[PDB]
């Protein structure tokens, strides 16, 4: 169940000597996707190997949306996403909705985050360009 | 100014437990760009945080090409590339033209390889399409 998420900044010194910085957050796996660990370069919402980070907004703003959260999940997997992380803060409904795709469940894991862990995540993304996530269990 | 390049493949297991495979490699940093070290996902020849990896073909095939090497180099950095690795194994003279950019050098490192290090890379990039690069010095 619990999905451990490491976010990893990387940064070089003029020397060549580099330094890497890492941040632990925790969210859950959606039964909508696999129970695998995974990793790639983060992307907020190609070539393969990337991690969608998707902030869900209130559905009041999006009464009937383009794609449902699942659709967005699956859409991501088919653009190469090695995994997908929704921030479900603004809409706790997505959890309930995410977890209705156990029948035809994606082959890449599908994690949501909320509250204090969601806010850590978002702060790192927005402040820095490069960034790779690991997602474990 | 020797570049130590490591290509790194991730491969989860059903358990959550996972495995990393790292293949070291050597190259050269061109004066056309920086003497930093960098990290990012690999792309052979939109995102921020990638390492382009360009094979250069025998320069008869392409007599007057769209872009030069250094024009390629700069296209990738313009499009986010955190570095660029050219494969010059089939076009040795690229080295010469890369290093005439050494009073305009690019923010991101520009690196090349050739011969056996070249193959290793190319071998790994194709056989699996989900690969990560750290580049040193």
């Amino acid at each position: 169940e619990t999905a451990f998420v490491e976010v990893v900044l990387f940064e070089s010194s003029p020397s060549g000597d580099y330094t890497t910085h890492t941040t632990g957050l925790t969210g859950r796996f959606s039964r909508a996707g696999a129970m695998l660990s995974a990793e790639g370069e983060i992307v907020q919402m190609y070539e393969y190997g990337w991690v969608g980070v998707v902030k869900l907004e209130q559905p009041e703003l999006d009464p009937k949306p383009c794609l449902t959260v699942l659709g967005k999940a699956k859409r991501a997997v088919q653009r190469g996403a090695t995994a997908v992380i929704f921030d479900v803060s603004e809409n706790p409904e997505a959890i309930d909705q995410l977890n209705q795709g156990s029948e035809d469940p994606l082959k890449r894991p599908v994690v949501y985050v909320k509250g204090a862990d969601a806010i850590k995540l978002m702060n790192i993304v927005n402040k820095q360009k490069v960034a790779r996530a690991r997602i474990q269990h």
